[PDB]
């Protein structure tokens, strides 16, 4: 891989490993020293190949002094061949070894100028050569990465209509690297359900019929779901350890909108206490989908009426400390045509009620828990980072690894998936505009506190490990959150002497302020910091960014196929309205209410595709791109990895004793960033 060119400085250039990293164009390189610049030297003449490391002997016509910058220029040879430059190092005449991190695509469009890898705050740069580069870099970043309102009331996002319009730096490594159109269809072929992709009018004949298709493609967990999805235990299990375990909260008093009585649920209670007394003991929990109330159902297919509920599900921590459903009201306003279903009802009344709650859980999962609260939020942090933090800034170096491909995957999504007439309209009952309504309404109550994991759990009354023992999403989440809190606190303490340095960092303040004003639209009730004025506050802020982008997203993303592939346990749509009376529903009707073959197929394709890890996935703590090069921060990273390794073992041992292991938050399965 290593090609040395001998005719001074020794200039090493490392090309990227990506498919199209190589270039065959001319590469000129000059050195900017305190005592003066150098000449523009052409390099190689040949080709810089994928994975290559080329070094050169470069003799200069005058003494340059200490090297401050390195300029790179790509002039065309034949056609335009993009070039991914990982980094450049120098062995100077005086024997110094200097590394210049890059990790950028170099299209001929403009000269690329690099700092040496030591992270510097603005206050560290007092000479004109550095200050000018720093200021000019931010000017360029702010012309290149702009905010834009994609839909009314959304967090602001990148100013680009489609993926190819993005700056090359933040695009996927290929144009079809991660593609919703391509990956969904390929998914459907590998699941052998390709023939169903347009059967939007054909119901399954029965559960045996869908099951015929499903046994061929089930995995460990979804097969468990196939065999146990009708059980109250599995139903309640998912609110804690399923694909979307963030909605349930301890009920401190029954809502007036749910007129449920002790008599109605006496058969479920097991401590000889009334329902009301049970609530006061802290044994009653609730999942309430008031958000779905008023959301427009998908009408893009005039031949299929699709339907949404907005249920209130009451649950109960029984004597075995398992949480189970004891009552379900499918809509918000109590009444005669809005029955409170119970486990003591006819078999299929209770089953269908649970199916509607599972379907509602799915809608809120897709759009709010997943899209808004990890994807869109992570893009807000990413854009603000690019706009306000130069590459030499320690916080840029820290965060860039954790917003990798985030803007790219989100732009792909707005281009193909969630736009008008996107893939999302095919199977989802909220498709066609409802999902946009959900984001707008959830946005009004998206807060900074709700992204702080420990507080969020506490706010939902689910913090007690003693009272609520089997909340594995909570337990593991807390371990990983604390591991990140530890790592960010350490990095902050290295580069910030005190709280006053944090407060006076104008680029940090502008980063935080962009997130607040543009990202979060300047809504006062968002609770986001307008500024950050202590190392402790900065540490927490950075943990919010990193945790949301890695752990939180992993928790709510990679369990989609496990739990949703068996469709009756996560219907993306319902083709009949919720039952208004008891004693009417039949199993045949349920099969016709569940999604047809066409929507089942697009649903399966989607949840499989989104749950895949890429071959060379970068998991939490893996930083192959060395933006940081200093010993102290490198050791902080090493401690981060060891701390994470310990968590992997804690979680593994914990899982050996579980009927159904929970591993979405095992750090070795948590990607660095939102990339799918
Ligand atoms: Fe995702």
């Amino acid at each position: 891989s290593s090609h040395h060119h001998h005719h001074s400085y020794t200039v090493t250039v490392a090309t990227g490993s990506q498919e199209h990293a190589g270039t065959d164009d001319y590469i000129y390189l000059s050195l900017v020293g305190s005592a003066g610049c150098s000449e523009k030297h052409l390099l190689d003449k040949g080709s810089f190949e994928r994975g290559a490391v080329d070094s050169y002997d470069v003799t200069v016509d005058e003494e340059l002094g200490e090297i401050q910058l390195v300029r790179i220029e790509k002039r065309k040879y034949g056609s335009n061949d993009d070039w991914y430059l990982k980094y450049i190092t120098l062995k100077t005449p005086h024997g110094d070894y200097i590394e210049f991190p890059c990790y950028r695509w170099i299209t001929g469009d403009v000269e690329v100028v690099l700092r040496d890898g030591r992270a510097k705050l603005a206050r560290d740069d007092q000479i004109h050569i550095l200050k000018q580069h720093r200021r000019k870099e931010l000017e360029t970043r702010q012309k290149q990465y702009r905010w834009m309102e994609w839909n009314p009331g959304f967090p602001l996002s990148i100013d680009a209509k489609c993926h190819k319009d993005l700056p090359r730096d933040i695009q996927f490594d290929s144009e079809k690297g991660v593609d919703f159109v391509l990956n969904y269809s390929k998914a459907m072929e590998n699941l052998f359900i390709n023939r169903f992709m347009h059967m939007f009018q054909s119901s399954w004949n029965d559960f045996a019929d869908f099951e015929k298709i499903f046994v061929k493609i089930s995995n460990t967990i979804s097969e468990r779901v196939m065999n146990h999805w009708q059980e109250d235990l599995m139903f309640g299990y998912q609110f804690l350890n399923g694909a979307n375990p963030v909605l349930i909260r301890r009920c401190t008093e029954l809502p007036e909108k749910l007129p449920v009585t002790t008599e109605m649920v006496e058969c479920s209670l097991e401590r000889q206490l009334s329902l009301e007394q049970e609530v006061q003991q802290g044994n009653i929990f609730i999942v309430d989908f008031e958000l779905l109330d008023g959301i427009d159902a998908n009408k893009t297919d005039p031949c299929t009426l699709q339907f949404l509920a907005a249920p209130i599900c009451l649950l109960y921590k029984n004597l075995a400390n398992k949480i189970v459903p004891i009552a379900i009201q499918l809509n918000q306003i109590p009444g005669d045509e809005n029955p409170i279903f119970l486990p003591s009802d006819a078999k299929y009344d209770w089953l269908l009620a649970k199916i509607w709650v599972r379907s509602s859980d799915f809608h809120v999962h897709q759009t709010i828990t997943h899209l808004l609260r990890t994807h869109l939020v992570s893009e807000v942090f990413g854009i603000a980072m690019y706009r306000q933090l130069p590459a030499v800034h320690p916080i840029f170096k820290l965060l860039v690894a954790h917003v990798r491909f985030t803007i790219a995957i989100n732009t792909k999504a707005r281009e193909q998936l969630i736009c008008e007439c996107g893939l999302f309209d095919k199977a989802n009952a909220t498709g066609g505009g409802g999902h946009v309504q959900m984001v707008q309404r959830a946005m009004k109550d998206l807060t900074y506190a709700s992204l702080c994991f420990p507080e969020a759990i506490k706010a939902r009354g689910m913090e007690s490990k003693e009272d609520i023992p089997y909340y594995f999403y909570r337990d593991d989440g807390l371990l990983v959150w604390e591991a990140i809190r530890t790592f960010t606190a350490e990095v902050v303490d290295i580069y910030y002497e005190g709280d006053q340095v944090v407060e006076e960092d104008p680029e940090l303040q502008d980063f935080v302020n962009d997130v607040y004003v543009y990202g979060m639209r300047g809504r006062k009730s968002s609770g986001f910091p307008k500024s950050v004025k202590s190392r402790e506050q900065l540490s927490e802020y950075l943990t919010v960014v990193i945790f949301t982008a890695s752990a939180q997203h992993a928790a709510v993303n990679f369990g989609q196929y496990d739990w949703a592939s068996w469709i009756p346990n996560a219907p993306p749509t319902m083709r009949a309205p919720p039952p208004t009376a008891k004693g009417v529903v039949t199993i045949e009707q349920i099969v016709d209410t569940l999604p047809d073959r066409g929507r089942s197929c697009w649903h399966l394709g989607a949840v499989w595709a989104l749950s895949q890890f890429q071959e060379n996935e970068l998991f939490l703590g893996m930083y192959p791109e060395e933006h940081f090069i200093e010993k102290p921060v490198k050791e902080a990273m090493a401690r981060f990895r060891k701390n994470l390794e310990a968590i992997v073992s804690v979680i593994a041992e914990r899982n050996e004793n579980l009927q159904l292991p929970y591993y979405y938050l095992s750090p070795d399965r948590i990607p660095n960033s939102v990339a799918i």
